[PDB]
């Protein structure tokens, strides 16, 4: 029915060498017994302690982001390094970076273009906000959004990407996103690949739902037939990401 | 006579493991016999490598950048995050970040009160474009610049912070900056301080040049009064930067 669950722990610019020591001890020793690919993205400082510590054999390390080339800009991190440095995922063109550090469709095609021609499994985000949502222009915004990083890879490119959707007219705003909600969202995305790149990409394809996910309503979402597991924030620094993890059969 | 000179190395964004590997270790070796501090700002991924290695009693450890609080900033890092990691040495303000990060005299300002409130070493960047310079806007915008910084400082502040002139107009312009010119701008800054906050402060100012610096011109231009020393680029990679930490004399 569904491709293999991802399950993405999203630690953005958070923790401690002692906090994540302790969770890190706690997903070790969670058992999973499903097909599922789980990911931990941790600050660029964090990667050499989970990289050498994650004994988790369902467990990889991401980074939250990079730039393409290697070179002249201070307080960047290129994918030649992360790749010299053993971290073969990342996500990019989160809502986050595209808020406040100026990242544009076209930035985040050729980031995403970059990445999975250098070897790297992406986690591409994309979503739109509560004023694109309210004005109507949801399916006009998500699909600009997809279909700018398509304009870049080729069809066999697709086995490298993932695509995570998040409700960014929920995230914060005293907005509820409901299933259904999700829903409607995945099943654009599955349409325009399904319409424009082919249905085997579509059926292999895995779009992640990066709004707010809990230990309640994580299996309330899984559910959902085009949700094929999360790209999670605020409880991934919690025990209860291990729920997140379960709720994906 | 002249404060404690500061021998930067700006890695930017490059290395490998084996590069810096190779570098630290001709770095380790390096009889440094007289006083200067000697800094390495790394990438953030490789903060820990170097963190491990750099033996030197003589050298500290420093991050490109980060931002004051830690959150929801996916792909950022902070000033917490760094502290707890045990870095205390921080660039901030640097050419390339107000060129293409979009980091104002404000931005930089904040982040530099912000890492001084932590207890963090700052060498603060600023400079002229080639725009500016060739239209002699040269003081109004390298005193716009400090001034920004000032604002948001107490004058035991000062402490933390050093300075670095970065003549960007000579940065990849086909230009080169003279040691007569680098020394007017060094003097310039040194009026302001000495004016605005205090003579005492002006004369313990560690105000650091960032030009294109080598084994050969390094020796020159810290011998004007007002360079104490240097934050390099390129030869910060190279054995030459051996060279440039002697040329402290």
């Amino acid at each position: 029915s569904k491709p293999q669950p991802i399950a993405a722990a999203n630690w953005k610019c958070n923790g401690s060498q002692q906090s994540l020591s302790e969770l890190i001890d706690l997903f070790n020793s969670t058992s999973i017994n499903h097909d599922v690919q789980c990911v931990v993205a941790s600050t660029f400082v964090h990667l050499a302690m989970t990289k050498e510590r994650l004994s988790h054999p369902k467990f990889v390390i991401a980074a939250q982001n990079a730039i393409a080339k290697s070179g002249a800009f201070t307080g960047e991190v290129s994918l030649p390094i992360l790749k010299d440095f053993g971290v073969n995922w990342i996500v990019l063109g989160h809502s986050e970076r595209r808020a406040y550090y100026g990242e544009t469709n076209e930035i985040v095609a050729d980031k995403v273009a970059a990445a999975v021609a250098s070897g790297f499994m992406v986690i591409a985000c994309i979503g739109e906000t509560l004023q694109e949502r309210e004005s109507g222009r949801t399916a006009v915004v998500v699909l600009t959004q997809i279909a700018a990083i398509a304009k870049k890879l080729k069809k066999a490119d697709w086995a490298k990407v993932v695509i995570a959707y998040e409700p960014v007219w929920a995230i914060g705003t005293g907005k509820v996103a409901t299933p259904q909600q999700a829903q409607e969202a995945h099943a654009l995305i599955r349409s325009w690949v399904s319409s424009k790149i082919g249905a085997d990409v579509r059926g292999e394809l895995r779009i992640l739902y990066g709004g707010s996910v809990n230990g309640k309503n994580a299996r309330t979402l899984y559910q959902q037939r085009d949700v094929n597991g999360f790209l999670v924030g605020g409880a991934s620094l919690k025990p209860e990401f291990v729920d997140i993890i379960k709720a994906t059969q």
